[PDB]
């Protein structure tokens, strides 16, 4: 039930995820990410970059299908005023990449809540790049309170939830479309 967790994908839900975000004290940028694989397909951990923020989770190695990733970020420390932006990716069964997009940003007066899902062909480790192409250029979602839903391509959809706040809950499920 703690972020280092792989747990049963149908305990995936908000209360584990509300306990994952408080375990991380008083910090004013800080998120917990939950994500849901009922994909049909097996998730090997490659890594998060951390465009912003950091974690000390070591990132779920081995995510089966009907099995929840838990996961969490924070903040740089120091009276610094930058959030937590960053992508997760993992290697599926079938050679290709699910990568995720989370930003939650300082400045509410300027920026607001991301996230984005994605399937790249092959194995593709995040990085700056992937980064670029997720949160400027494949239309990312809002944290805006609404579930949002898209195909992936690969025989996969995605779906999940996000609030505005920098205290961020991301909740996604990965099925089949």
């Amino acid at each position: 039930d703690v972020a280092g967790a792989v747990i049963d994908g149908a305990g995936l839900g908000f209360d584990v995820l509300k306990t994952v975000l408080e375990a991380l004290g008083n910090v004013k940028r800080k998120i917990a990410v939950g994500i849901d694989n009922e994909s049909g397909k097996t998730w090997t951990a490659m890594n998060t970059y951390f465009r912003s923020g950091t974690s000390d989770i070591v990132l779920p190695h081995k995510v089966a299908h009907g099995k929840a990733l838990l996961y969490n970020g924070q903040k740089n420390r120091g009276p610094v005023a930058t959030g937590v932006v960053g992508v997760i990716a993992y290697s599926m069964s079938d050679g290709n990449t699910l990568a995720v997009l989370f930003s939650v940003p300082y400045d509410y007066n300027w920026y607001s809540n991301w996230w984005n899902v994605r399937v790249y062909k092959g194995q593709k480790r995040a990085d700056q790049r992937m980064y670029e192409e997720l949160y400027y250029h494949r239309s990312p979602f809002r944290g805006d309170n609404g579930w949002h839903s898209r195909g992936l391509g690969y025989g996969l959809k995605s779906r999940g939830f996000m609030n505005s706040s920098g205290h961020a809950i991301l909740e996604i499920h990965v099925t089949k479309a």
